[PDB]
């Protein structure tokens, strides 16, 4: 097995609050004098249908926005929406906030959620941006407004904000300026992901992952190029890999003596032949939730 | 899939230290006034062949041990050793110290490890202690003195630390008041671990999960025996199933209103025909490392 490891959460567990508006409670994200949240904390189980957000939003008062951290009320003084992401301002700055940006990341790219149930910690993992913006596997029973996270030297990078659920189970969600990432929209109506594809780069890091633990049976003596492993990719409905793809892969490459061609070479014999009852890392699939980032993190 | 969620960290990151002794640094755990740490950091790489740990830890002084508390050094005040674990008293009791106890868990149970560097903080996953008390999987690349723990109300309850790696790859460790699990000792010689067994109540939980995420393509129209299904579990390199097992699962029996003994019919179908090709939860093997309260907790 390689396992995935989240990021130390305390720097964001000192930022999780309770907001309630009407029957409705989710998590905020508490940071200076500002309380994050998803706008559709204002909407009634009706208004979710076809909502005017701003509508709604100007029929609230201040005191509608019931917003607690731990057992301690803070007061709203202030109320505004940032695209799909309201903005609760309270009279009091987090004592706990960190150092903090908000980035946008990119498809294939992994962070750590802390989820959370009406405002209160509960667990920690790490996720993937899957290419069609949807965020896959399970998820915590009830957990909206949950974020997801990077740790950057001292500096907490917040890059997603749980929104929604889709029918097949799989979230969506914001980045802390409430873009949605992908086609979604905060409204309850019939919406598509467009059609998945496996994340080449974190396959082969994977790879590279089962070389460095000892797992080599599916090395081969074999080489391709980047064009003839592109044209199986395809046919298996993986990404085509960049040159820049190749560069991120440099140091597993080498750590472990084996060039990113020859890795691509084995994967190519993987796709076309399966696995005939083995295992790499104790798994019988090809995993791509893991970034070569998270692999050098882990590994190096 | 069906993720892996560990503990919120935050309570434990702000008690990791740097303890180092002449070349060797390791992690330390630093609570109330005491520094706990791994009895193998006052040994030679020679040391470790044969160690006498009494004379040895006769022939330190205070000054011997450096305590690094972020870039912040701790003066030692008393050195003692518990079993396997050094106890360093130091002149500062730690500010950040949480509610906490020491547990010895039992073989099968779950726990967060916070994975750490030199004292910093570097991740948090979930691990099992397997039935031969070993901890199997991937790890952060040095890592030694790192603890176990879960998280009960407001108690952190420690139950782990980090000491041995074996040849095998897997880890071995010792609970806080520095027994170890199993039969392993701090010396560089040969051990090995007992055979393996599959955690028969934890397969039954993770298919408990499996239905509950609307994977129950496995389920069957039978039932069997607790003796009948025993008898086929000792086959497979499983564990037997007991009563009190039974009971554990009750909760997730009521969840889907499918019988223990009904799940345990499904699982003796799946061990004597596999799996033909299908998964679960994303899975061509079935896993073995969430407890029933971990999926209740995830789950409920």
């Amino acid at each position: 097995g390689f396992r995935k490891m989240a990021f130390p959460s305390g720097k964001v567990e000192g930022c999780m609050v309770q907001v309630t508006c009407g029957t409705t409670t989710l998590n905020g994200l508490w940071l200076d004098d500002v309380v994050y949240c998803p706008r559709h904390v204002i909407c009634t189980s009706e208004d979710m249908l076809n909502p005017n957000y701003e509508d709604l939003l100007i029929r609230k008062s201040n005191h509608n926005f019931l917003v607690q951290a731990g057992n301690v009320q803070l007061r709203v003084i202030g109320h505004s929406m940032q695209n799909c992401v309201l903005k609760l301002k309270v009279d009091t700055a987090n004592p706990k906030t960190p150092k903090y940006k908000f980035v946008r990341i990119q498809p294939g790219q992994t962070f750590s959620v802390l989820a959370c149930y009406n405002g209160s910690p509960s667990g920690v993992y790490q996720c993937a941006m899957r290419p069609n913006f949807t965020i896959k596997g399970s998820f915590l029973n009830g957990s909206c407004g949950s974020v997801g996270f990077n740790i950057d030297y001292d500096c907490v990078s917040f890059c997603y904000m749980h929104h929604m659920e889709l029918p097949t189970g799989v979230h969506a969600g914001t980045d802390l300026e409430g873009n949605f990432y992908g086609p979604f929209v905060d409204r309850q109506t019939a919406q598509a992901a467009g059609t998945d594809t496996t994340i080449t780069v974190n396959v082969l890091a994977w790879l590279y992952a089962a070389v460095i633990n000892g797992d080599r049976w599916f090395l081969n003596r074999f080489t391709t190029t980047l064009n003839d492993f592109n044209l199986v990719a395809m046919k298996y409905n993986y990404e085509p890999l960049t040159q820049d793809h190749v560069d991120i892969l440099g140091p597993l490459s080498a750590q472990t003596g084996i060039a990113v061609l020859d890795m691509c070479a084995s994967l190519k014999e993987l796709l076309q032949n399966g696995m005939n009852g083995r295992t790499i890392l104790g798994s019988a699939l090809l995993e791509d939730e893991f970034t070569p980032f998270d692999v050098v993190r882990q590994c190096s």
